[PDB]
């Protein structure tokens, strides 16, 4: 995995989540010293797979839910951390970039596998978020969803749709109804506006 989004990972888990006892042994003592890289350097795996395992040994958590919490506080911790794509959005508009922006994330950023995003309007009050992957994080991707919905004060459900593998790939889809209805229909034109 890069470094930074892993740099994220560990601030959001001891930001809030059990303290620096519990994965200070984990992290700066699971096997490694403390602290990554940052500036875009690379980092590696199955090592954060086991730090998880025993935080969820650790805390009395699944680590499932490890994964989800982390990705609701990481959107604030995104937030902190270099927050450009926040100033001036709705909570649609921002799930709706984050393919764009996953992939740009990744444009000159070599080696990088940032997962799919495609997000579609399907109703005056819903979208539909489809989460593409050789990872299969769906739990992280549930949580940052909701993280999101935190951050922007925007009421949802999430639901899921389908789920499946093609061509090597691990695909989730998710159903996401809004609250307050995001989009409208304008007299002579087609089809589902941003309100
Ligand atoms: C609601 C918004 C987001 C969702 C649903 C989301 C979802 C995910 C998931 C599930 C992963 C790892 C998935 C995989 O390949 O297994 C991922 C990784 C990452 N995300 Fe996001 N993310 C979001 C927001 C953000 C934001 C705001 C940033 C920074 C602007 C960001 C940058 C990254 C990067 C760089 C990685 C790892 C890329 C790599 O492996 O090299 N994401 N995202």
């Amino acid at each position: 995995m890069k470094g930074t989004i892993v740099g994220t990972w560990i601030k959001t888990l001891r930001d809030l989540y059990g303290n620096d006892v519990v994965d200070e042994s984990l992290k700066s003592v699971g096997w490694e010293p403390d602290r990554v890289i940052t500036p875009l350097e690379d980092i590696d795996d199955d090592e954060v797979r086991r730090i998880f395992a025993k935080v969820s040994e650790k805390t009395g958590k699944n680590v499932n839910e490890i994964w989800r919490e982390v990705g609701r506080q990481n959107i604030k911790t995104f937030s902190e951390w270099f927050p450009s794509y926040f100033a001036g959005r709705r909570l649609v508009n921002f799930l709706m970039m984050m393919d764009e922006v996953h992939l740009q994330l990744t444009k000159m950023i070599k080696g990088a596998t940032p997962p799919r995003l495609i997000a579609k309007p399907v109703a005056k009050d819903a979208i539909e978020m489809e989460y593409v992957s050789k990872r299969k994080m769906y739990d992280y991707f549930l949580g940052l969803i909701e993280g999101s919905s935190k951050f922007f004060k925007e009421e949802i459900s999430v639901e899921e749709v389908e789920r499946g593998e093609k061509d090597g790939f691990s695909r989730l889809k998710v159903r996401i109804k809004f609250k307050n209805p995001v989009f409208e229909y304008k007299k002579n034109v087609w089809g589902l506006v941003p309100r």
